[PDB]
């Protein structure tokens, strides 16, 4: 098994997303989880996001049924300003504002998640939390795949995945994965559309040199729903005891969302001799996104709309059933070039076997935004009272009306025009000194992250050149009985793009995490079990000014302590299992307002279990029947902890039938169902005016062929 390739069972022993060097997960001192291409081709995820529900320590409903972004909340933490923190092949997909990219799961070989500080090898990063996707690469043997989807909400995807070699020796091979997927969103009137193709090509001038060219070109005319809904009408009943339907849409009829992605790069390794191997990863990309959208702000009786005129023009006891709305027109575009180069030194010194890593990582990102935002009374209120029982059962709600957008009035709105620039360069060193049954990993990294933002309208330019250092130390006790005890100390760091009252960019926040755990990785069977418990802390977090002045004051702190366990196995050539449990206790240690409060959108309890079975005998030969469930506990739906979003449990199940029995081995047809008991839940709220209906039971019929 190769960190950059498949894994046989959904139990991957080898991963590189932790030490930058291909290593057994047991020998890795930090919490790593790996979702196989197999595990994915089991649920037919819509996004890398969804592909992560049986993964401890990760929420994915931080936006309910919406998939515009693979924004995740790992260990109760996430990037500042709702941006992602997603990596693709050891290089970060740095985005900014509504400009974050996503890669389709069907072009991925595996999706990996590293919990805890990751700055030691990657640079600036949100405390505890990284996602790294592995592009699919050329296969050893030919691959002729054609896949056909068809599911609820008029979902229809048609894609392929091919790979072969030009010569007979394989010095020249490639791969071309691509798909066309279209469907209707959960919310009425909203649509989803994606067109993606991934060209790959690997030159192996021998058996010590490897150069894979990895490109991904994606285009999405319409990205789907991305609006907010009041706790009033979702989590809590509306005045008239009725709630808004799960498919209710509060945005304009002419609401539009689009994103375009284009990236070319390569991964390359070369082994010179017995002690030195060099590898370099590089990617350039330019991505754009534009949108015309009317989102929602709470009900008129919601504090936020305190200064809304249209709101304060309704009978004082009529405000709790009317919705305030705002809008935004955006159109951005950014380029992101990245390169990582590293030298691996394999040598010893009297029984101390060494694996020393030394490397420089560099990147720059430039984003140009030209948006427009609607403020109070910027768009006609909505009488939410209407959605009743005729909108629930006997049909669903109806698409509201168009909206202007073009006629940007100076009263209700104004312009937003910024140009954020980003640049980071870092050097790191790490040694995987294995001294017999005592693998001890250690290393650190220095960083030069400089930023610069130009506000067009305001004609300003704030900029800050941060320089930080991070290191991580840990040990793993290799027991021959499979068990591998371990513990480690790690650090992270993340700059602020925010400006203080002193007209200056706040100094970055930090991350310190203490973690210990056990990794069961028996060499005989294909089963992996990991358990771990940690104490993660975020420093210098921004908090409300003690004097209250529109400007926030740094100094706040937050702690995240918890326990995580996950398990994936191959209990039989017919039985396969995956499950996990997550205990997450996140708290404000220091903060002007909130303190001791739990951050919204992060539940204390989370657990998931899923198992499949394939019959290789009875008249049900070539038949897999699988099912599972994901549980998310109650969570606070706003910083003040005003209310709570109620816990829920959704069931998943599937059935596949190996089409071999019709002269088509390797092929098959499958049926996947999510939220089997078409449950109704509220994924979460990030505030009183921002709640998201969970995904309403979905069913997909997939046929995938292998020539």
């Amino acid at each position: 098994e190769s960190a950059w390739g498949p894994a046989a069972t959904i139990a991957a022993r080898q991963s590189a997303t932790g030490t930058k060097t291909d290593t057994p997960i047991q020998k890795v001192p930090q919490s790593i989880s790996v979702v196989t291409a197999e595990e994915m081709a089991l649920h037919q995820p819509k996004s890398v996001k969804e592909a992560l529900s049986y993964t401890p320590g990760v929420s994915v409903g931080t936006r309910g049924a919406s998939n515009t972004y693979d924004h995740l909340i790992i260990r109760g933490f996430a990037a500042e300003g709702q941006s992602q923190n997603n990596y693709l092949n050891g290089l970060k997909l740095q985005g900014n504002f509504y400009n974050d990219a996503v890669i389709d799961p069907y072009m991925l070989e595996r999706a990996e998640i590293m919990r805890g500080p990751v700055s030691v090898l990657y640079g600036k990063s949100s405390p505890g939390g990284l996602l790294n996707m592995v592009s699919k690469r050329p296969t050893t043997e030919p691959l002729k795949e054609v896949q056909f989807k068809a599911g609820t909400d008029s979902l229809f995807q048609t894609g392929f995945d091919f790979s072969d070699s030009l010569d007979d020796d394989g010095v020249y091979s490639y791969r071309l994965t691509g798909l066309a997927r279209s469907a209707n969103a959960q919310q009425k009137g909203s649509e989803e559309q994606r067109y993606a193709i991934a060209p790959a090509f690997t030159w192996r001038p021998d058996d010590k040199t490897n150069f894979t060219f990895l490109s991904y070109f994606q285009n999405e005319p319409e990205t789907g729903y991305y609006g907010w809904l009041p706790k009033e009408g979702t989590v809590e009943p509306l005045p008239n005891g009725k709630r808004l339907p799960t498919d209710f849409n509060e945005g304009a009829k002419n609401n539009t969302y689009s994103r375009n992605e284009k990236m070319v790069g390569y991964s390359f390794d070369h082994e010179f001799n017995d002690t030195f191997t060099v590898r370099q990863n590089l990617r350039f990309a330019e991505n754009k996104t534009s949108q015309n959208s009317v989102y929602g702000y709470g009900v008129c009786s919601d504090p936020a709309n305190a200064y809304s005129k249209q709101c304060a023009a309704l009978a004082p006891a009529d405000k709790g059933h009317y919705l305030a709305r705002k809008y935004v027109v955006d159109d951005e575009k950014l380029q992101n070039f990245s390169v990582d180069t590293q030298l691996q030194s394999k040598f010893a010194t009297g029984d101390i076997d060494h694996t020393l890593l030394t490397g420089v990582d560099f990147m720059r990102m430039r984003n140009d935004i030209n948006a427009w935002f609607g403020y109070d009374d910027s768009v006609p209120l909505l009488n939410l009272y209407n959605p009743s029982s005729h909108h629930h059962h006997h049909h669903g709600s109806s698409v509201n009306t168009d909206f202007d957008f073009n006629a940007k009035d100076p009263a209700n709105s104004g312009p937003y025009r910024i140009l954020n620039k980003q640049k980071q360069t870092g050097v790191y060193v790490q040694d995987q000194a294995q001294w017999d049954k005592v693998l001890v990993t250690l290393g650190g990294r220095y960083d030069w992250a400089d930023q610069e933002s130009l506000n067009r309208v305001a004609g300003t330019t704030d900029k800050r050149d941060d320089k930080q250092f991070t290191w991580r130390g840990g040990v793993n006790y290799l027991f021959d009985n499979g068990v591998t005890p371990y513990f480690s100390y790690s650090e992270s760091f993340e700059p602020s793009s925010q400006v203080g009252k002193d007209g200056n960019i706040f100094a970055p926040s930090k991350g310190k995490q203490y973690e210990v755990g056990v990794k069961y990785v028996p060499e005989d069977r294909p089963i992996v079990v990991t358990g771990a418990v940690y104490n993660l802390t975020k420093t210098n977090n921004l908090m409300a000014d003690p004097e209250g002045s529109f400007f926030s004051v740094e100094g706040g702190e937050i702690r995240a302590r918890g326990v995580e366990i996950e398990a994936k196995a191959a209990l039989s050539a017919s039985v396969n299992v995956v499950g996990s449990y997550t205990y997450t206790d996140a708290e404000y240690t220091t903060d002007t307002t909130y303190k001791g409060n739990t951050p919204a959108q992060v539940p204390k309890h989370m657990a998931s279990l899923w198992a499949d079975y394939t019959f290789f005998d009875g008249p049900l030969s070539g038949l897999t029947l699988g099912t599972g469930g994901r549980y998310t506990g109650s969570s606070y739906g706003d910083p003040a902890n005003s209310f709570k979003v109620g816990s829920y449990t959704v069931v998943d199940a599937l059935v596949r039938y190996d089409l071999a029995r019709v002269g088509m081995a390797g092929s098959n047809v499958a049926l996947h169902v999510n939220n089997l008991f078409d449950r109704e839940y509220v994924a979460s709220c990030f505030n009183t005016y921002g709640c998201f209906w969970g995904a309403e039971r979905q069913v997909v019929a997939t046929a995938t062929f292998r020539f």
